[PDB]
């Protein structure tokens, strides 16, 4: 019923497979390796970046702006020594709409489930919070009520089925472009 529960079906697939895709790629082999993964996230938040401070997008989530990531990733990458890598501009200059907006928003917020678990595994590495891993740190209110009051909004948006069918295609090309940014980095 529910847009969220919807979107979590049609995106279960996707999922398990960028988990086992990430997973193969070892990024807590090295600090060579989780560069490369906040490599990928630090290119996600530049096809993001243009949403989370969309004018029309912000008015429906309060707070949006803050949701996103990027600064924390690049003094990351500074810490690791990893050289910043150039964005594609293929997302930022594709003309998303609201709908297909809001599928790429519930993927990027998403995406930080689960992330206390990679910030554990971060501290392996010797990084955490103020080194390596600014990007994993817990958010203020907790991941979890961060999710839910995303959710809550999300699902109750008003959109006709042609909307509904953008939203799902939006939540489905940013499962397959975060795999392409971590094929990407790894090359
Ligand atoms: C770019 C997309 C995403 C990536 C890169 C991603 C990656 C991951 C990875 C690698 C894990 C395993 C963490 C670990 O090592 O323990 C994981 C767990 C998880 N992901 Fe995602 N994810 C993405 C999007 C989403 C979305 C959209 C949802 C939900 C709508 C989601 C929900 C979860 C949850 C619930 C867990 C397990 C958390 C737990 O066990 O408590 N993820 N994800």
């Amino acid at each position: 019923n529910l847009r969220s529960q919807r979107l979590n079906l049609l995106t279960n697939e996707p999922h398990q497979r960028l988990e086992s895709l990430v997973k193969s790629k070892e990024p807590f082999a090295s600090r060579d390796n989780f560069a490369r993964f906040v490599a990928a996230q630090y290119l996600f938040q530049h096809d993001l970046e243009p949403l989370y401070r969309n004018e029309a997008l912000a008015r429906l989530f309060p707070g949006l702006a803050s949701r996103a990531r990027d600064d924390a990733a690049r003094a990351d990458l500074a810490d690791l020594g990893h050289p910043v890598p150039e964005g594609d501009q293929s997302v930022r200059e594709a003309d998303l709409s609201l709908a297909e907006a809001l599928g790429w928003l519930f993927v990027s917020e998403g995406s930080k489930l689960g992330a206390a678990f990679l910030f554990k595994k971060a501290a392996a590495l010797e990084l955490d919070e103020n080194f390596g891993a600014r990007h994993l740190a817990e958010p203020e209110g907790g991941r979890a009520q961060g999710w839910k009051s995303f959710v809550a909004i999300l699902d109750g948006i008003e959109l006709n089925e042609e909307e509904e069918r953008l939203a799902a295609k939006g939540a489905s090309d940013a499962f397959n472009r975060f795999g392409d940014l971590l094929e990407r980095t790894f090359a």
